[PDB]
DNA sequence: CCGACGACGCATCAGC
DNA sequence: GCTGATGCGGC
DNA sequence: GTCGG
């Protein structure tokens, strides 16, 4: 955290642009600059030094100079004092409330946590669950609890069908000492890119986890993606664990490596790697890597038998998951 | 200067 | 009911 | 907001 003041300032600017300005490219620009600075191994002494990094331009260089001279950014100081901006930013912290819903609520006079509770009827299902667990979802998950959660999910999946394979991805797979949520990649031999030989493959797993009272709520659920809420069991007389967000993604079994690359992230790492793929003439999603033709149209999927195969196609040296936390 | 900026699943809505 | 656009979320 | 061409 050599440059934690700068990266915090850039992250706050990113959030302002996404949530208030609804300027998604500015949001991504600030996040990229924050990420490149976060891994820079020197204490930054000037904006000129920072501008040498890719994704830091003139405007962020000037802001870094102001921050270094004064410890503050007047632009952020004024945003912080604006009631409407501060309220919009706050409401987007609820899962299911984005920039559009947050501005609409603020325009209707709903701008605090009590305001939301009072106006529960104006919320959709996802937003209602996000409000119910607002406090819990703000908490990080210690890796020791992530290991307990992994044990439950893998064993309950095994009880449904021994041929499922469940892999915990996200920051957990990158080795993080704490996680914001639990990301589970799921495969089953009956679901490939060639055919689906069993229905309800994801449903059966979700239902088993609900039956043992691990999954407590559902935010959204389809044939291949579940987004919901779970909770570790606690012992007699012990305070309950916080409720936690859980995502489960069923991926065709023959596309596991593209899937686990996607679901390991980080999100900024994925954006950087997919952008590099484009520059190299490929496109990467969670299923395939495909070459681009002269017209720019994606061709047929290329053979992939490891995460490293994907790095090799785009001429990147392999990066272990722990070195992908951008 | 200017186009491009990763890719996509699920919920919700408009329009038919 | 469907299709397509949009919001929000995931990494 | 940044950048490659
Ligand atoms: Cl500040
Ligand atoms: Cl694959
Ligand atoms: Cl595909
Ligand atoms: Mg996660
Ligand atoms: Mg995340
Ligand atoms: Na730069
Ligand atoms: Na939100
Ligand atoms: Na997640």
């Amino acid at each position: 955290t050599l440059n934690g003041g700068i990266t915090d300032m850039l992250t706050e600017l990113a959030n302002f642009e996404k949530n208030v300005s609804q300027a998604i490219h500015k949001y991504n620009a600030y996040r990229k600059a924050a990420s490149v600075i976060a891994k820079y191994p020197h204490k930054i002494k000037s904006g000129a030094e920072a501008k040498k990094l890719p994704g830091v331009g003139t405007k962020i260089a000037e802001k870094i100079d102001e921050f270094l001279a004064t410890g503050k950014l007047r632009k952020l100081e004024k945003i912080r004092q604006d009631d409407t901006s501060s309220s919009i930013n706050f409401l987007t912290r609820v899962s299911g409330i984005g920039p559009s819903a947050a501005r609409k609520f603020v325009d209707e006079g709903i701008k605090t946590l009590e305001d939301l509770r009072k106006n529960e009827d104006k919320l959709n299902h996802h937003q209602r669950i996000g409000l119910k667990y607002f406090g819990d979802f703000e908490k990080r998950i210690p890796r020791e609890e992530m290991l307990q959660m992994q044990d439950i999910v893998l064993n309950e999946v095994k009880k449904v069908d021994s041929e499922y394979i469940a892999t915990v991805c996200g920051s957990f797979r990158r080795g993080a000492e704490s996680s914001g949520d639990m990301d589970v990649l799921l495969t089953h031999p009956s679901f490939t890119s060639e055919s689906t030989k069993q229905p309800k493959l994801l449903h059966q797993v979700v239902e088993q986890l609900q039956k043992v009272h691990f999954i407590t709520d559902t935010l959204s659920k389809g044939e291949t993606k579940f987004m919901g809420v779970c909770q570790l069991p606690s012992k007699n007389d012990e305070k309950e664990y916080p409720h936690r967000r859980i995502d489960i993604r069923l991926i065709p079994k023959d596309q596991y490596y593209c899937g686990v690359l996607y679901f390991t992230g980080s999100d900024i790492f994925n954006k950087n790697m997919r952008a590099h793929a484009l520059e190299k003439g490929f496109t990467i999603n969670e299923y395939t890597i495909r070459p681009l033709g002269v017209t720019g149209v994606a061709g047929e999927p290329l053979p992939v038998d490891s995460e490293k195969d994907i790095f090799d196609y785009i001429q990147w040296k392999y990066r272990e998951p722990k070195d992908r936390s951008e």
